[PDB]
């Protein structure tokens, strides 16, 4: 192997020949170790806390899921124990059969996804674009340099000519250059599927790639509409981790409807850093802190450009091959047969497939599905064969599914339909309350002033007015950080990184304006488009659903932190200084 990963680990070796070494006691058991060389320690034992948010949410101050949030280990400690527990493990190859209904279904679904797009190639302009209207920090600096864009070039003719010299995967200038020109190379070949939306729903059926959060829901409420069984939501355990050498060769179908110039250099990212990878690791020892070099033929590098859409992709097909073992169309003998009559599954995909597509969401590890009947829940053959195994449940229980879409979990929320005053409904998000309060507690590095804390709560608080106004104490808490941040102040940094968040937050216009427009306006399931004047008539989730779902309402603490609320608001104001502020209570 070499041959294909021997370049990169070459370059590595004599850019740290000062310290590198073979550690004899390194604990890779499935991943090949090349060798380590010393670094300095990275990543904290904790998070930082929001004090303005921490401030006004005193009554989860006493939340045992609030303080576990406050935590969360980033040092080469915490690196190396979710490496083992999860990273560190072999996927048993999937039978004969299973791999011949995997290559049906993925060549189907390829020309299925491909029927009015055409792949192409994405540009420095287009990632230059990206890179300024995200911080707009160092990778702005890199994008701005024209020593970056021409080590680019070089790495690109090695991709050329089949080789590979500086892609690594991570778990000071020319290392940072390298990297960001890894993933600019790798987004030139493969940035279409997000650049021109593939996993839409309109072009996927199951998909619901520029869709956005306050959509999920009403997507999930047409899916119930449709006749079959119950609705499943199965999580896989460490999807990425189960990504296969199989999976990867039925992904690279995808290169034959490229351009021949495109094929070649998407070629060079699926053979070099998919099918093939270096990845650097960090480690504690006695001695100090080492970084580990270590490579593997499977797997998916959860940070890259092509994982979302390749995930999406693998799963659709995952999920209609269990559709068509709950229909019967799939027997235990049909996956352990090498001969098996490619003819009945490419009769059901021509006949049944894009049917079948519209019964599910996916997006990425993420999956509903809503089968014909109820044999899907008892259809494990294909699923388990195919490395996806269920997390927490033993490998051949039948599923649960539900009969209610606002039971379903999906994408870390479920969603709850909702009467307005004047009788027009909405489908909200929902989570746990504890860990949206808990997340917003948290501020993401360190050395940095009460302007940008105060700014990144603001960005929590309207985030909670668009999507979450529906749970009376983030409503409260809402209002109150607003009322403490002075009002021309711009949200700054990001509330998530979630491809289902459109960020219209993170400004400073009017948050009922902007509710209107995303609720009302904008809303395709909203077909009487009258404008709500007032927050008086945004509507509540009902109270039993509010504190099911986590509502303090009700409390003691929480009536006296809701009476005494004007006087936290106005401890943040003294401290922040002589600025304009507006009364939201
Ligand atoms: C499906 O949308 C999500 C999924 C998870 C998360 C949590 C996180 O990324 O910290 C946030 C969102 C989200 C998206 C728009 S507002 C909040
Ligand atoms: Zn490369
Ligand atoms: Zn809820």
């Amino acid at each position: 192997n070499m041959d294909v990963i021997g370049e990169r680990i070459k370059r590595i070796k004599e850019e740290h020949n000062s310290t590198w070494h073979y550690d004899d006691e390194n604990p890779y058991k499935t991943w090949a170790y090349h060798g380590s060389y010393e670094v300095k320690a990275t990543g904290s034992a904790s998070s930082m806390i929001n004090g303005v948010v921490k401030l006004l949410t005193k009554p989860w101050d006493v939340v045992p899921m609030v303080t576990q949030m406050a935590m969360t280990d980033t040092t080469p400690f915490g690196q190396q124990r979710v490496f083992k527990e999860k990273v560190d493990t072999r996927t048993p190859r999937p039978l004969p059969g299973t791999r011949k209904v995997m290559e049906i279904t993925a060549e189907w679904l390829w020309r299925t996804l491909g029927r009015n797009k055409r792949p192409r190639l994405c540009t420095r302009e287009e990632f230059t674009k990206k890179v300024r209207t995200n911080a707009a920090d160092s990778a702005k600096a890199a994008v701005e340099d024209e020593e970056f864009w021409k080590l680019v070039d070089r790495e690109r003719e090695l991709h050329k000519l089949g080789k590979c010299g500086s892609c690594v995967y991570n778990m000071s200038r020319a290392i940072w250059y390298m990297w960001l020109g890894v993933r600019y190379l790798e987004f030139e070949a493969l940035g279409f599927l997000n650049e021109d939306h593939w996993f839409s729903r309109e072009n996927s059926y199951s998909g619901v790639e520029g869709e956005g959060l306050h959509k999920l829901g009403y997507i999930l409420r047409d899916i119930s509409k449709i006749p079959g069984g119950a609705m499943y939501a199965d999580d896989t355990a460490g999807w990425d981790t189960r990504i296969t050498e199989d999976d990867l060769h039925n992904e690279e179908k995808i290169i034959q409807q490229m351009d021949p110039e495109h094929r070649q250099l998407a070629n060079a990212i699926f053979k070099l850093t998919y099918q093939n990878k270096v990845v650097k690791v960090q480690r504690p020892t006695p001695t100090g802190t080492v970084m580990d070099i270590i490579s593997r033929k499977d797997q998916r590098g959860s940070g890259q450009v092509g994982t979302y859409g390749l995930n999406t992709f693998t799963n659709m097909e995952a999920q209609l091959v269990r559709q068509m073992e709950g229909e019967g169309v799939l027997t235990k003998a049909d996956l352990e047969n090498p001969h098996l009559l490619e003819k009945k599954i490419t009769q059901w995909l021509e006949t049944k497939g894009v049917e079948r597509l519209k019964r599910m969401a996916i997006s990425g590890d993420d999956c509903v599905v809503k089968p014909i009947d109820d044999r899907f829940a008892n259809a494990l053959l294909a699923l388990n064969d195919m490395g996806k195994v269920r997390k927490d449940i033993p490998q051949w229980q039948p599923s649960k599914g539900w009969h209610d879409w606002q039971q379903v979990p999906f994408c870390s929320h479920h969603f709850h339909e909702l009467i307005m005053k004047d009788g027009r409904k909405l489908v909200v998000p929902c989570r746990p309350q504890d860990e949206l309060i808990g997340r917003a507690r948290i501020s993401q590095g360190a050395g940095w002033s009460l302007r940008e804390t105060a700014c990144l709560g603001k960005a929590y608080a309207q985030m909670w007015s668009l999507m979450y106004f529906h749970r009376r104490d983030l409503r409260l808490a809402s209002n109150a950080i607003c009322s403490a941040v002075p009002v021309h102040w711009v949200p700054t940094s990001r509330t998530t990184w979630s491809i289902h968040a459109h960020h219209q937050w993170m400004t400073t216009e009017d948050m009922l304006t902007v509710w209107n427009r995303v609720w009302i306006e904008e809303n395709p399931w909203m077909e009487d488009k009258t404008p709500v004047t007032t927050w008086e008539n945004v509507p509540y989730l009902g109270k039993r659903e509010d504190q099911w779902c986590g509502s303090l309402i009700g409390l003691t603490s929480r009536a006296t932190w809701a009476q005494n609320i004007p006087t936290a608001i106005q401890q943040v104001r003294s401290l922040i200084g002589n600025e304009e502020f507006l009364d939201y209570m």
